[PDB]
C-alpha cells in the first residue's frame, strides 16, 4: 500500500523503454525540420525525454498523469503516419504494447494504496 511507489516503478520502466531499440524515434522530439509540417497535424507534441524529465522534476502527481502523457506519444504516432504500415508507427505499436503490459501493475498497485490510505 505505498502510495508513492510508482514513481521509482515508472523510472524503471523509463530505462526499459529507452533500452528499446523500438524507443528511437520517440526518445526525442520530433525534428521539426526534417517533418516542417508536424505541428500542422500535431497540437501537443511528446516524447520519452519530456517524460523522463517531468518524472524527475517532480511534476506528476500520479501515474496516470505519466500514461496519459506516454499514451500521447502514441496517439501523435498514430496521427502523424501515413500509413498503418509505416516503419515508425509499428514500431509505436509493439512499444505500447509493451509499455501497456508494464504498467497495467504500476496503475492498480497505486489506486489500491489509495484506497487503503482511504479506507
Ligand atoms: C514525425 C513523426 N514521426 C516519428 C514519430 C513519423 C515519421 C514517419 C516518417 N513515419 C511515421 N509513422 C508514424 N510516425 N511517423
Amino acid at each position: 500500500y505505498d502510495i508513492q511507489a510508482w514513481k521509482k516503478q515508472c523510472e524503471e520502466l523509463l530505462n526499459l523503454i529507452f533500452q528499446c531499440e523500438d524507443s528511437e524515434p520517440f526518445r526525442q522530439p520530433v525534428d521539426l525540420l526534417e517533418y516542417p509540417d508536424y505541428r500542422d497535424i500535431i497540437d501537443t507534441p511528446m516524447d520519452f525525454a519530456t517524460v523522463r524529465e517531468t518524472l524527475e522534476a517532480g511534476n506528476y502527481e500520479s501515474p496516470m498523469e505519466l500514461c496519459k502523457d506516454v499514451r500521447l506519444i502514441f496517439s501523435n504516432s498514430k496521427a502523424y503516419t501515413p500509413s498503418k504500415r509505416s516503419r515508425i508507427y509499428s514500431m509505436s505499436l509493439r512499444l505500447s504494447a509493451f509499455f501497456e503490459e508494464h504498467i497495467s501493475s504500476v496503475l492498480s498497485d497505486y489506486k489500491s494504496a489509495l484506497r487503503f490510505h482511504k479506507r
